[PDB]
């Protein structure tokens, strides 16, 4: 099976990636006290409730007693006390679900940060070719598969060869045509790479990060990070 | 500073506790999990009863290797305070005006020094708010201040409340002085103009 997002995150900062694992909570209460200690080290700052459960299409949906979305805003820890509340223990309706919900027994509490670019990137073992494939396309919010079905041109392909892995000039290029510029691109190979480092070394089939982002730091520095991920095995 | 820092806080006022460290290993920790909320943030690492930027977990570490245990009586723990963007620096305190025989509120826009140095050089710097202990400060007082010092927005009113909150920790502990230096105008993450208790003193 896949792991939760909360735990690729962590095994891909483990190799030296940036992603916004933030911190899980297996009650409403406990979540509480995570967005209030961070409101110690940025006040003010607003939150986002994801919940973890293994399926696509979180923002996407609802929850049956009445909230809409699986991804929320929350600008105090009080409402994300609320949002909690209202994932742990319910069930949650995406599309990967249709409508037979899916139990959610823990949810992640990150802080809310600025979005600047959104794209699509994974590291997908192409059988058929018997060697790892970097896919990837600047349309983060739309869905591998769905973008495959209707535009499969809007996909960048890099075949890997298993023995060096990524070449400098295969991520070079690839961060260049996804649009990147400047430090980001630099930062982009060394997750990407780092991404690989957790494919290989971790004998994984799938490593996808949907969205892969160009987000603001608290003082307003643009990196690369990783706002999802999913790893199957 | 803790306790203080935390009373405003209990109060309903925003204040930067950061977090408390007793070694270099534990300084480089807490900045390694705010990269988990805040990737790519920066660090403050500040020695208590003297401040420098950090850019990385490592650089903290460093910063903090240099403080505990060393100069500047002697520094034995280290907040680490994530880097925030920090846009006014003000200057608010409260206290027993024993001449007047009142509460009084002092601020000014140079919360960059001590108060001592501000008075004499600049003079008109400084606003004298007294206050009435049983009427407490006014809206109306608070306004005037908070207007006096170029605030605009939410950020009027959001003025108005934390200088309520510190003067109930002036009530309500009873306590001689209740100084901030600095009281900033910081953005958030998300680029939201906030007011901050950044630093904190109580004395009795
Ligand atoms: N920390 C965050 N701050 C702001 N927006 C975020 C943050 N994390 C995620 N998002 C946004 O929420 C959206 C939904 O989250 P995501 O993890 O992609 O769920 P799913 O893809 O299953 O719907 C993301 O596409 C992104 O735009
Ligand atoms: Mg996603
Ligand atoms: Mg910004």
């Amino acid at each position: 099976m896949n792991i939760h997002e909360w735990q690729s995150k962590q095994l891909i900062q483990k190799y030296g990636g940036r992603a916004q694992s933030g911190e899980v909570a297996f009650s409403p209460e406990r979540s509480r006290d995570i967005a209030k200690k961070l409101w110690n080290q940025f006040p003010g700052c607003e939150f986002v409730v994801k919940a973890q459960v293994l399926a696509g299409g979180r923002g996407k949906g609802h929850w049956e007693h009445g909230m809409q979305g699986g991804v929320k805003l929350a600008k105090t820890p009080e409402e994300v006390y609320e949002i909690a509340n209202e994932m742990i223990g319910h069930k949650l309706i995406t599309k990967q679900t249709g409508a037979k919900g899916i139990n959610c027994n823990k949810v992640m509490v990150c802080g809310a940060v600025k979005i600047l670019k959104e794209f699509y990137l994974s590291i997908l073992l192409d059988r058929a070719m018997g060697c790892p494939v970097i896919i990837a396309t600047s349309q983060g919010g739309m869905g591998i598969e769905e973008v495959a079905q209707k535009c499969p041109e809007c996909l960048f392909k890099v075949p890997i060869s298993v023995k060096n892995g990524p070449t400098n000039e295969q991520l070079v290029k690839l961060a260049k045509d996804l649009g990147l510029e400047g430090d980001l691109v630099q930062d982009c190979v060394d997750n990407v790479k780092a991404l690989y480092q957790v494919f290989d070394k971790c004998d994984s089939t799938m490593v996808e990060i949907n969205p892969l982002g160009v987000i603001e730091t608290p003082t307003d520095e643009k990196v690369i990070c990783c706002l999802d991920a999913k790893i199957a095995f």
